[PDB]
């Protein structure tokens, strides 16, 4: 039972979707399937977890949820375009996500393709859009520099490239955990600290403890991912392969620990980010 | 005979190639390839004209070319990205460009992928990277604005966009600058502004005489392309089929000379980008 959770899902969920769709009108006929094919990508059925995540570090800071628009739907097209690539025939060649066809299956190759080059693009002017923020100028200076670091080949791409080199190759957990911080931990700490920079009153300390936070969280999550797909196979390279389930099940809670106490320095402004870090747990 | 465009572009392609050079180091062993793969599609035999007239702009208005480094990165970044993703199987399915391998040719079709989407985002980072610029925070927002929207899914990716959606299609003359418009013309519009603002010093009816300037040299090269296949054909969707190629000669002349004409605000430091116009008709 995750009451306020789930409120504050639906309240993050609806006003991500309402700032992103003044981005997807296209400007002529020309271009409107692209834009189409973008907005198909985001409509992805995602419970927007990075704008939460970007959404809550405002408010934990005191900034009104929708100082962060800009951050919020920065990292959730960021989301949007990795999974559009990733889901591509050379890639993972997956048909369905979520139970829908996939972008490139709902439209073709090269426009997938495209659609996530658009929607690469469109999380920078999201980020400086005047109507989605009213950030400073060094503010927005951190935030842009800190979504291109996270998202690009030393982070999110990075990870992506990551795991190609790794198939076939033996992992050992200190090579997962690296592969896992790249592939996702970079986009979600980003989230919270450009949800966190976004409030405006942002402290050194105040992003160290978040950034904390979400690299844990981070990690928390893909260790359950693998715990879920075990106990999912025991109904009808990973961390219980490496650890045996109970060990895995006690790291996951150990994470989810190290998420909350980085969390002590806040008051019940940041209950939302603690509800997020037990939920990823216990789901 | 072009000796100062030669020695320009020559320092120009030094300058930049050095500046991104920087950039190209991975950071760990795991890395290493995505890296190497960037590099390649980087090093694809290219003349750094969008380098070019980023510090060419620069330097009509006052400021040290290097002062332009961030830009001439940023477009040349964003150049390389949209060549690697135009040649892939899904798109235009190239093996080769300008005679070596393509990216998915010398490496694999996922890597290339990547490759392209590590570059996008690398140009962001190179245009605000305090090392490659010593612009202020408005006019680097400015800068970083621009390079979004000319890139993005109202600009460079549309035109990738509005190109595949014409395959079939016949296009008059309006339809096929709009698309050339997209496809190049932005991004080189683009390399130009961001030059201009890089020096500090740009002013209002400066940018807008540089943005004519360049609109017309963009769609004089294109029509010069199409010049240039049809008497290389000769020899042993385009102007000269739409015109007749008497006056698509001279439509490329006509463009020439509005780009000549936007120049006429600006003194002696302008003579690269006057001399480029003339060479892009020229040759
Ligand atoms: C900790 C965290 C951000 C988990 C996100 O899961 P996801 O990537 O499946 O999120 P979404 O449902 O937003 O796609
Ligand atoms: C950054 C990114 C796209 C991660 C998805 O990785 P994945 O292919 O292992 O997960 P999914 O099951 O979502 O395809
Ligand atoms: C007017 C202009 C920018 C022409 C560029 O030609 P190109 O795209 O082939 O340039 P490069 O040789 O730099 O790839
Ligand atoms: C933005 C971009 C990649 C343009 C290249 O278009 P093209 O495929 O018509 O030209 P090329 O002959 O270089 O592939
Ligand atoms: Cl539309
Ligand atoms: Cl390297
Ligand atoms: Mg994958
Ligand atoms: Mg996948
Ligand atoms: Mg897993
Ligand atoms: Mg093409
Ligand atoms: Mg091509
Ligand atoms: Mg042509």
């Amino acid at each position: 039972h995750h009451h306020s959770l789930t409120a504050y899902q639906a309240s993050s969920q609806a006003r991500v979707d309402a700032a992103m769709h003044t981005l997807f009108t296209a400007p002529s006929p020309e271009l409107a399937r692209l834009y189409e094919a973008m907005r198909y990508s985001v409509m992805n059925g995602g419970k927007r977890v990075r704008p939460l995540l970007a959404y809550a570090a405002c408010e934990a800071l005191g900034g009104k949820p929708e100082q962060a628009n800009g951050a919020a739907c920065a990292v959730e097209l960021i989301h949007a375009y990795s999974l559009v690539h990733d889901d591509l025939p050379a890639m993972d060649d997956d048909d369905l996500r979520r139970g829908q066809p996939t972008t490139h299956k709902a439209f073709d190759e090269a426009c997938a393709i495209l659609a996530g080059d658009g929607l690469q693009s469109l999380a920078f002017s999201a980020l400086l859009d005047p109507a989605l923020s009213d950030a400073s100028a060094e503010i927005r200076l951190r935030m842009v520099t800190t979504l291109a670091q996270a998202a690009g080949p030393a982070g999110m791409v990075g990870g992506q490239a990551i795991d190609l080199g790794s198939v076939g190759l033996k992992l050992d957990q200190q090579a997962l955990e690296y592969m896992h911080r790249h592939k996702t931990g970079a986009l979600i700490e980003a989230s919270v600290i450009l949800g966190a920079l976004a409030s405006g009153r942002a402290e050194k300390g105040e992003l160290k403890a978040l950034q904390t936070y979400a690299q844990a969280i981070g990690l928390a999550f893909q260790v359950q991912d693998d715990i879920l797909d075990v106990e999912s196979d025991t109904a009808t390279p990973t961390y219980p392969a490496l650890l045996g389930l109970a060990a895995a099940k006690e790291y996951a809670l150990e994470l989810r620990d190290q998420a909350l106490h980085a969390l002590r320095p806040f008051d019940a402004a940041a209950e939302p980010l603690r509800e997020l870090a037990r939920y990823i747990v216990e789901r």
